[PDB]
């Protein structure tokens, strides 16, 4: 019966939702810097995920309450007619927390809402989280550099957690072109999104970002600050985004 | 000439070393239970990794000093003539720590010794860590430990492999061994030499997640699912194709 080349079933009526929470500015009294370039990330993702059949829904600078309502809404709607779910965080983070406009939120409580315990329509279907989060500095196209801060957390069965940067390393954001991670993710989605198995592609993104040179830098102190992204797979089958037949 | 199907070069003279640190018993004053079945894990791994061309080196119940010496030795030998490196921990853990016989060791300092910085012969070559570690509870019974060890990343070209994720539970049959390792070794047996290693680890995720936990000998072991994960920092496809002599 058992089959090593078994794929997630990706022939439902709709591909499914892509949430994109995009944070540029923060409440004054948090003392976190503007993330100039995050809009390039939001837009580049919105395009690439649209071309793969996702209903993309972006949300700019939500407060904790607004964000929790929007994500809980999406959790309690039926995904019965959908292949999978994608959720993206473009913000600052620390440890097991992502920053909303006004406060930090436990990543576990966000992934928790799709555990299959709480969201039956997504049991056995891929739940991909993509996280571009790091430590706010707190000092035309400049390259800004943040220290890795967000833990490479796992989640539950059939989750894929995707991280801009690993412990020890550094996250880069061009203020016009956007995050190195997202640039290379979106480029690879453009070329291979609809052909390649998704973790094969994420592996390409690891190569592309690791191979970015950091020896001759505008800023002297940005030198030797490599970026290595990772992903934590709890997936149980091959994942493809083959064109849905229209 | 950038290539989406690019593989790690796996045609060096030797496959490379597999370290297996195997912990069954602990210093009394740590109050950690015997891990009855860990020998089945050690042996099953030793066999499967040997068949793939690894020079397997097992070490039973080392103290912190002995372990750090053995792993530092392996880090400072030349791996120039080798495809890759494998390191396996069968013990208890907590957070970012693995338990030696006498004390806990920071996992980061163990993976640290193979970072491109400190081990030139392994730059660009896969460094796989496999970790069967969880919280000491306190004929063939199934014992159940709560997940405790963080699913830590490492550096470029590392693959960190974990028995269990946060929230879930690790299982060990006291004769047959850990659920994780049983299914890992079975999949290595069938597909080790054909399939890309992360494809296989994905099969292991399916096999372990699908193990039923509804009708259990022990009432309180019911509804305690096991979901393993892996954190890939790999940059290329990884295969263990048979080496020709
Ligand atoms: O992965 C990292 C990224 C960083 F920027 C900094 C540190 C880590 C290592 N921490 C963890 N990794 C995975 C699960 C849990 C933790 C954890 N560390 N303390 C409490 N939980």
């Amino acid at each position: 019966m058992f089959d090593p080349a078994e794929k997630y079933k990706m022939d439902h009526r709709r591909r499914g939702i892509a949430l994109i929470f995009n944070h540029e500015r923060f409440f004054w009294h948090l003392t976190l810097p503007e993330r100039r370039g995050t809009c390039a990330d939001r837009d580049n993702l919105t395009r690439r995920f649209s071309d793969l059949g996702f209903e993309v829904k972006c949300f700019n600078d939500l407060k904790a309450e607004e964000l929790l309502l929007k994500i809980h809404e999406v959790s309690t709607v039926s995904h019965a007619d959908a292949d999978c779910f994608v959720c993206v965080f473009l913000s600052h983070g620390e440890g097991n927390h992502i920053y909303a406009y006004d406060a930090k939120i436990e990543i576990q409580t966000l992934t928790g809402l799709f555990k299959g315990d709480k969201c039956h329509s997504l049991v056995g279907k891929p739940k991909i989280f993509i996280i571009q989060a790091a430590r706010g500095n707190q000092h035309t196209n400049i390259t800004e550099v943040d220290a890795a801060s967000v833990y490479t957390l796992p989640a539950g069965a059939d989750f894929l957690m995707c991280y801009s940067v690993a412990e020890g390393y550094y996250s880069h954001r061009e203020t016009v072109n956007g995050s190195w991670y997202i640039q290379d993710l979106c480029e690879m989605l453009g070329k291979y999104g609809s052909s390649l198995e998704f973790t094969e592609l994420l592996t390409l993104v690891n190569r592309k970002v690791s191979q970015r040179r950091v020896d001759f830098c505008k800023d002297p102190s940005a030198i030797g600050k490599k970026q290595v992204p990772c992903f934590a797979s709890m997936l149980t089958k091959k994942l493809h985004f083959f064109p849905k037949s229209n």
